[PDB]
């Protein structure tokens, strides 16, 4: 048996997103005894965002590595797990993602023709990063602010007071340079692995506003045909790599601040009640998604805090 697959990303080599995919690829074809190859395609070269999504959709022989916002218009349920300041740790988002809830949304996913592998590759929580000190959503009024082209970030960075301007990352770091947009938003791993600290936006405000995280996304008819055996193995490969992804980061949050502090970066804190008010109104069901999606993941969320707090 022989299966070749093209993977397909927005990231730059040096983000940790990039090296996971080269890892998990180069181990799944070791550990398959070269059965499956898959073959990482970094940068956007390939179909991305919603484009490498649709391959997916489409039966390609390729994996699509995106936030779930990008399966959103196939499964709306995502969208609520993509939704604004819901998540207060990688671990809250990793645990979510383990729960019988999150399971039922993937069986929704698969109905689809979309079969997710993995949703906790973690690049960070986002955070604007923009000229100003911004503290609270008055301060983001007349402001371009970049963001990826899904509806998930355009309604948080409208509802936070922003000028939402969504374009692909290859049309970003010039529109910033030469003032079309004002900002962007995205987490440290981000800003320091695209180097967007050499550029005029070295305010970082911690709004922490989406918690940044990929999934891994393989057509249901190209996966079925997969052998049993290899399923097990690329499966629990993708896993194991997201699992030492989230944990390296959490690891490494603090000494990529302090560099990029020594970069010139500053980082100031938000009024996280404001920025919270101005965002729960996007917490409203649309269609497709499962009655109560909501309600349910807040649920989960508040009893992991109880049962945290109590131990
Ligand atoms: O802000 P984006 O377009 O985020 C897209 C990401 O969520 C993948 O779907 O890119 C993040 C950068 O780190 C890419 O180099």
């Amino acid at each position: 048996y022989k299966l070749t697959l093209k993977l397909s990303h927005v990231f730059s080599p040096a983000e940790q997103l990039s090296k996971s995919m080269d890892a998990v690829a180069e181990s799944i074809y070791e550990k398959t005894d070269g059965a499956i190859n898959i073959q990482t395609f970094p940068q956007a070269q390939l179909p991305a965002y919603k484009e490498g999504v649709e391959q997916v959709v489409r039966g390609a022989k390729f994996i699509s590595v995106e936030d779930p916002s990008f399966i959103g218009d196939y499964v709306p349920d995502f969208k609520a797990l993509y939704a604004p300041m819901l998540y207060r740790s990688f671990d809250e988002y990793v645990n979510l993602t383990q729960s019988d809830l999150v399971k039922k949304m993937q069986a929704e996913a698969e109905k689809q023709g979309i079969k997710i592998l993995a949703l906790d590759y973690i690049y960070g929580f986002r955070n604007l990063i923009t000229q100003k000190v911004i503290k609270t959503p008055a301060d983001l009024k007349g402001m371009k602010i970049r963001t990826p082209g899904s509806k998930s970030y355009i309604d948080t960075l409208t509802a936070m007071g922003a000028v939402a301007t969504p374009l692909p990352w290859g049309e970003t770091l010039s529109a910033v340079q030469q003032g079309v947009v004002d900002g962007l938003e995205g987490s440290e791993f981000t800003n320091i692995g695209t180097k967007v600290y050499e550029g005029p936006t070295k305010n970082v405000a911690n709004t922490r506003h989406i918690l940044g995280t990929c999934g891994v996304y393989i057509s249901t008819k190209v996966w079925n045909d997969i052998p049993a055996k290899y399923q097990k193995i690329i499966q629990d490969e993708f896993t194991n790599g997201a699992n030492h992804m989230v944990n390296l980061l959490k690891s490494q949050h603090g000494g990529v601040v302090k560099e990029l502090e020594s970069y010139g970066v500053k980082f100031n804190e938000v009024d996280g009640d404001a920025f919270r008010a101005a965002l729960k109104p996007l917490y409203k069901e649309q269609k497709g998604m499962t009655p109560g999606i909501y309600q349910s993941i807040f649920k989960e969320l508040d009893a992991m805090r109880a049962e945290n707090l109590y131990f």
